């Protein structure tokens, strides 16, 4: 179950997330990207910041020694840091995945975030009061690097993450354009479900990919523990007992019936195997518009920090 890209590369339409937080081993990652894979997941969602490609890239090279998978069976993302937005830095970024992976190719290399940082060692540069420190960077020129990546074969696509209709037309509008981004990938699930986006998106032939669809890991540097607990939503949880089912289910369903690309992030053995179960049962169209009823608006990771970024994405919401 994969969907057609606009550069005629298929990306399977359920990936498996492996952002886990710094205090998880970085064994896990190679033990669940491989039970993954056992499981049916064939799209890996990795990047530079989740410093997990070693694992990661050893889980998929494991299961293609062992006759599991091919390589081309397997669709694999990394993204470019925010650190590498500077043109000349996008190539050997990418090369250091690739590196770190062993892998030879990304199937699809994203912009991770539209909010340049200042070039260095630290991938979160910060002043003497831990202020980051912003860059100015015209993402077109960014954009222009990545394109050169696809023509070296190094990724198979290439796509942007965290971009607002804004940023997405700053790309599409770009003199000299030779690849529009495949993909957005945003935060995505019901109390946010980026309809207007997701619709701007469809009519621009890029895929909406969702990210924290089952509501994030609610990491309290990133989440206010107040925030509403997606898979307690009442109406998830009363779909879910209808269709013998789970409220991850029923929000990950939700994303496959209105053409978004769905992430899944579980380091958990029976959660993995369990989240494959959303191509075994449909939803009403009563059953999404309850869903779509759910929406408000309401983005999970705050950074007052990022806020002020002249590329802050949710920028001017109020
Ligand atoms: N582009 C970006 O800026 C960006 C940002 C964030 C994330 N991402 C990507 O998107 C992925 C997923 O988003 P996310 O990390 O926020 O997590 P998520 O997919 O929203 O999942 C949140 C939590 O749901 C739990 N879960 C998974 N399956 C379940 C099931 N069947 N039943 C009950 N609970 C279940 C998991 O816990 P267990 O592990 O305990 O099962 C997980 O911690 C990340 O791993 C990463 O690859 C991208
Ligand atoms: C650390 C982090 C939260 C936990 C997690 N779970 O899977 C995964 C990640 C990795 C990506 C991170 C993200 C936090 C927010 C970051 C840093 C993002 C990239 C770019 C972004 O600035 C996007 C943004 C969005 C919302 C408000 C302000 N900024
Ligand atoms: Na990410
Ligand atoms: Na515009
Ligand atoms: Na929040
Ligand atoms: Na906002
Ligand atoms: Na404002």
């Amino acid at each position: 179950q994969c969907v057609k890209l606009n550069d005629g590369h298929f990306m399977p339409v359920l990936g498996f997330g492996t952002y886990a937080p710094p205090e998880v081993p970085r064994s896990k990652a190679l033990e669940v990207t491989k039970l993954a894979i056992e499981a049916g997941f064939r799209h890996i969602d990795s990047a530079h910041l989740y410093n997990n490609e070693e694992q990661v890239g050893l889980a998929i090279r494991s299961k293609i020694a062992d006759g599991s998978v091919k390589r081309e069976d397997i669709f694999y993302t990394s993204k470019l840091w925010s650190t590498f937005h500077r043109p000349e830095l996008v190539r050997p970024a990418l090369e250091n995945s690739l590196k770190k992976a062993q892998l030879d190719y990304v199937d699809l290399y994203l912009i991770h975030s539209p909010m340049s940082l200042k070039p260095g060692e630290e991938l979160s540069p910060t002043d003497e009061n831990g202020k980051v420190i912003f860059d100015i960077v015209d993402l077109c020129t960014t954009w222009e690097a990545m394109e050169k990546c696809k023509d070296a074969g190094l990724a198979k696509s290439i796509g942007v993450s965290n971009f607002n209709r804004r940023q997405l037309e700053m790309i599409l509008n770009k003199p000299g354009l030779k690849y529009k981004p495949v993909c957005n990938q945003v935060e995505c699930h019901p109390y946010f479900n980026r309809s207007k986006l997701l619709d701007f998106c469809k009519s621009k032939d890029i895929v909406l990919v969702a990210y924290s669809a089952l509501g994030s890991q609610r990491d309290k540097r990133w989440v206010d523990p107040n925030s509403p607990v997606l898979l307690e939503d009442p109406v998830l949880c009363a779909l879910a007992k209808k269709h013998k089912r789970t409220p991850a289910l029923i929000a990950l369903r939700y994303q496959l019936q209105r053409g978004v690309v769905v992430l899944a992030k579980s380091y958990n053995e029976q959660r993995i195997r369990q989240n494959v179960q959303v191509f075994e049962f449909q939803l009403t169209a009563e059953d999404m518009k309850a869903i779509d009823g759910l929406d408000r608006n309401l983005h999970y990771f705050n950074s007052d920090s990022f806020a002020s970024h002249p590329n802050y994405p949710y920028s001017d919401e109020y």
